[PDB]
């Protein structure tokens, strides 16, 4: 069981370690399409590719690339994009993503501007009255309405296709208040908010996946999938404890490079998910 384990580690000091057999155990696919010269704009970090077998591919002819993993997580009956933050030039493309895999949900885990940097593009409308147009993708989006929380907002925005006239609701769910260093104290805001997103229905098999997004799309955007999926298996398992987070995480990297970046995300993982299942159990 993941507790005693847990207190192993901790007690062991041994979370460097863990982490490193992870990184020396991890997949290595080809990722040739991100490395193409023409896409050199389209990546935040020239270290974060997706690979090639699982990216996502836009429908438009001329390029089809974005920096999207999808991450299929069979046993649970989950997907989730795992994507970058976008830029300035690949606003119009995060959209597209959305419009075409019909998603309902995005999950954003960072701030626009974190230790004095831009993290992500603004990407979204600041004002109902003040729509966003991408002329690129042919979309435009409205903010409908705005909830703001103590530790995240939740906004209801409208996506319109202006080639079909078709409209879609989707859920932007903004978590708030992950710290510029380091993982929260405790994560039981982080808890709340998953718990938010499955509310909502977002995670749900009627909808194509979730977007989910940080900076990179490897951090903290992996420990949010990772703790989703890991609290799903022990409630589908006639066991709950044959549930081993080092293999989830294994299984989540052949889809995605790097998911969980730091020795400390990898416990907040395992806080997150020994917290959830008592509210689980
Ligand atoms: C007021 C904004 C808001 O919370 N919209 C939501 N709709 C659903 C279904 C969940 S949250």
């Amino acid at each position: 069981e993941m507790e005693k384990e847990f207190e192993q580690i901790d007690k062991s000091g041994s979370w460097a370690a863990i982490y490193q057999d992870i990184r020396h155990e991890a997949s290595d696919f080809p990722s040739r399409v991100a490395k193409l010269p023409k896409n050199k704009n389209r990546n935040r970090y020239r270290d974060v590719s997706p690979f090639d077998h699982s990216r996502i591919k836009l429908h438009q002819e001329d390029n089809d690339y974005i920096n999207a993993s999808l991450i299929k997580m069979e046993e649970a009956q989950r997907s989730y994009i795992l994507t970058q933050g976008p830029l300035p030039n690949t606003v119009g493309h995060f959209w597209e993503m959305v419009w075409e895999q019909k998603s309902r949900g995005v999950v954003m885990l960072n701030r626009v501007m974190e230790k004095g940097s831009l993290k992500c593009a603004q990407y979204w409308p600041q004002k109902e009255e003040k729509e966003m147009i991408f002329e690129d993708t042919n979309l435009k989006l409205t903010l409908i309405s705005e909830d703001i929380k103590s530790y995240y907002t939740v906004r209801q925005l409208e996506l319109e296709n202006l080639t079909t006239q078709e409209t879609r609701e989707i859920l932007h769910f903004h978590y708030t208040t992950w710290p510029d260093f380091g993982v929260p104290e405790s994560p039981a805001s982080f808890l709340n908010f998953l718990f938010k997103v499955r509310e909502s229905g977002s995670l749900s098999p009627e909808h194509g996946p979730v977007v989910v997004h940080c900076s990179a799309g490897i951090g903290r955007s992996g420990t949010f999938c990772l703790a989703d999926t890991c609290l799903l298996l022990m409630d589908k398992r006639k066991d709950p404890s044959s549930v081993d987070i080092k293999k989830v995480l294994l299984e989540m990297r052949k889809f995605r490079m790097g998911l969980i970046q730091t020795a400390d995300q990898l416990r907040f993982s395992y806080l997150a998910v020994i917290e959830g299942a008592k509210f689980i159990m």
